[PDB]
């Protein structure tokens, strides 16, 4: 009938009836093929497209309280007709909106889903050139940033048609620091972007060899070739790291951008695919303080912040790592708050997710969730989410990962 | 052919060829039916038993460097013969040892598996009364404790035969604090043992209504009825919590037992089942400091330790929880060290697991691992394990969970 789910903290039980609407032991795999929707060089076979199309249309119309039956049956018809004549179909603006929030709502790895319904949608389905793509992206960044009071938004570019005419942002995220190697062997900046940074250079980008050099937007439009554009500095707002007690913190010269916008995901809805549709929320402290700043494959500042705190950085058992990282997190949080830039700590984040999750079950008997992702990189069991049992399942609409575009691309020149 | 596994920190890749020897999306489920081996009231059907028996015998003999072919073929015969005559068979002591270490080695949720080969085995297959069971358990506790220098060990009781003659320790762990309700509504001691504590009372136990009252051993032998025995206080060694800087820590009057011994798991080997075989390792700081001491469904001391540290325990964004829990962990570690009682911090734990894991892959192309379990309840991404991808799979031998014995038990009186 369904599946019981226990919350080992409050002891409460839940019944997941929603997992039945899924699709089709890989525990800690980052990019499983099950979560990726790759390239195709032929349209989406009519027999496949039509059913998904109807389902989605029945979902949309089956969502409002005062159900408009006429419009529903009518739309269904107009839809199938459009499919019979052109092949693929076009969603109403209202539908696309509904599609983008559901896809978010249905994102197993997102902690900030309580906000699902509060999203801004930028309809860029008219776009046709990289230059126009770049202009929309700027409008996005400018809107989302809002002088620190971050606003969630998504810009939808033209849906995949035949397959050779895909719109694709080659970047992982909109704003993202560059990572250069160095003569003395040491890596500089974000070591994770080493590969993509090189690529930007190959595409004729001028590497200002620094620690926080905002990478260039590498845009591809209508299956064309990738054109490079530098993000207008006036658009990239950044916060300067500063500890509320350690005056030596600013001496670390750290800072991070305020905009967390995922750029390379595909939106799947009603059997239609949107290879390019960047979106953004706002940061959760631990993302910067723990991942970005502390990971040994990123800025890796833990040992540096350690000794300056005067700790036995050579005795693991002293828990210096535990103390240090926490002070970094304090810095990140303090700084975003001080410089009036929206941000949320992970504890608060979790409590809001738990609240969210309840609403999801009451409202629709389920809520897809990846525990491995949903639990904060620090102070795990201290947050409620650690204790919540949860089922992970790919519903629809959905935001899938895509194969890295440079790997598969018919190059023009 | 196999499965690539990436370690997102060192970037290194691994090939898991071992998952092929497994048996047969449930992400964060604690007690999945896939990990439980329940009751049965009929022997283990010969056609099932014989194949598993041979496999195991081929495993055992296929483990030594200087392979003794004669003894091998010979054993195989003697084995099948014993099966044809009696039904179930008896493992050689050497085999049982090999069986208990492999089962450990094959434990997906154990962080301390680098020690797998270093285990003490107590052969209590001769046991036949609760009184004798209790005596062996004491020998165990006494051996393992070793005046603070903890030693890993396991005591194997008689294997399941027909099913109505099962040997079973009703406790979750050997040493374990009691949890009583209270007139004023407040819970006292370990709130997790509320159920089992009551049971002990029903079985005529004298509840000394305290915070750290070591529960009674509830033993069941040869399908008999559960008899209660109090653990001799001289046997239960405990450490007194004490912070190396905050003199007010001891004023908290906290303490914890040094022996972490899992009591209720079933050992499966060569198709034979051992419903009772408690084992023990030594603690990993976070287990006590974070789980036992901080969980809102245990001792829950986080807020108490908070205000005494002088923190804004009413402003979540202050990260007081992060600071507090860490100091508790410092206390737990400091105290076990000071009172000369073996213990290992989680950071050190992780590095040793990573080392372990390498050996496992090089030595046998695989290593079953539950990331959700293997990653520390605090400072997740700070430890290497967080970044390691890993496959979870039930091999054999194996330590399965069992259905709670009180739920399914043909009561005599
Ligand atoms: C409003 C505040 C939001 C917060 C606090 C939030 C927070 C997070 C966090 C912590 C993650 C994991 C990030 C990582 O470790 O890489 C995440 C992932 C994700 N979020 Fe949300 N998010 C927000 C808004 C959004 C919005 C508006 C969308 C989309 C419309 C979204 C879609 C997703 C997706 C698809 C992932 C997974 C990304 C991946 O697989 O790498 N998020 N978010
Ligand atoms: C020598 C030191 C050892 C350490 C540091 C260690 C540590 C751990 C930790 C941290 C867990 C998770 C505990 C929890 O959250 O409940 C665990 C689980 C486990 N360990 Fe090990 N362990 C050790 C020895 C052993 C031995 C000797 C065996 C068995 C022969 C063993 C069998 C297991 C099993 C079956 C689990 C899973 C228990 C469950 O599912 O609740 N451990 N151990
Ligand atoms: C729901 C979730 O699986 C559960 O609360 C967890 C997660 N991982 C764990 N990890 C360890 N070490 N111990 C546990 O009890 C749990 N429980
Ligand atoms: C191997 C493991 O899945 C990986 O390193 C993880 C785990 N969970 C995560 N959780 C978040 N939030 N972000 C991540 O990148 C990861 N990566
Ligand atoms: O907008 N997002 O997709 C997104 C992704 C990751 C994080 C982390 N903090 N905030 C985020 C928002
Ligand atoms: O012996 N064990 O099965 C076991 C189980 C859990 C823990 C936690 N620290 N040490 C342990 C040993």
């Amino acid at each position: 009938q369904y599946v019981r789910i226990k919350n080992w903290g409050s002891g409460e039980i839940l019944h997941d009836t929603l997992h039945h609407k899924a699709t089709s032991c890989l525990g800690s795999i980052m990019n499983p093929k099950s979560l990726t929707r790759g390239p195709r060089d032929k349209p989406t076979p009519l027999e496949e497209l039509l059913p998904h199309a109807i389902e989605f249309i029945n979902q949309y119309y089956g969502s409002f309280k005062e159900a408009k039956i006429e419009e529903h049956l009518a739309r269904l018809e107009a839809v199938t007709k459009e499919i019979e004549t052109t092949g693929t179909y076009q969603l109403t603006l209202d539908e696309l909106i509904f599609a983008t929030k559901m896809a978010w709502r249905n994102a197993p790895r997102c902690i900030g889903r309580i906000q699902w319904s509060n999203l801004q949608v930028f309809d860029a389905r008219n776009c046709s050139t990289a230059q126009e793509m770049f202009q929309h992206i700027c409008r996005h960044i400018l809107y989302a940033t809002n002088n620190g009071n971050i606003r969630s938004a998504i810009t939808v570019f033209p849906q995949r048609s035949d397959g050779k005419h895909d719109f694709r942002l080659w970047n992982s995220q909109l704003i993202r620091y560059a990572g250069y190697q160095m003569p003395d062997g040491t890596i500089r900046g974000d070591a994770a972007t080493l590969e993509f940074t090189q690529l930007c250079i190959d595409l004729g980008w001028k590497p200002r060899y620094g620690r926080f050099d905002v990478l260039p937007l590498v845009l591809q439009a209508d299956g064309q070739d990738p054109e490079v554009f530098e993000i207008p500095p006036d658009l990239v707002l950044e916060v300067t790291m500063e500890h509320p007690k350690y005056e030596w913190f600013q001496e670390l010269g750290l800072k991070w951008y305020a905009l967390p916008a995922v750029a390379n995901m595909l939106l799947e809805v009603g059997g239609l695919e949107f290879p390019a549709c960047p979106f953004n929320g706002w940061y959760m402290g631990t993302e910067i303080g723990v991942r970005d700043f502390c990971d040994t494959q990123r800025y890796n500042i833990l040992e540096e912040v350690g000794r300056r705190m005067g700790l036995e950085t050579h005795t693991l058992a002293s828990l210096w790592k535990d103390r240090a990282v926490t002070e970094i997190n304090v810095a990140v949080l303090h700084s975003f708050q001080k410089q009036n830039v929206t941000i949320m700590d992970h504890h608060t984040a979790s409590e809001s997710f738990m609240k969210h999750m309840q609403n999801e079950y009451r409202a629709r008997g389920g809520c897809p969730a990846d525990w491995i992702w949903l639990v904060p990189p620090v102070s795990g069991s201290i947050t409620p989410v650690f204790h919540q049992e949860m089922l992970n399942y790919v519903l629809s609409p959905f935001y899938y990962y895509q194969i890295e575009p440079w790997k598969t691309h018919i190059w023009q020149n």
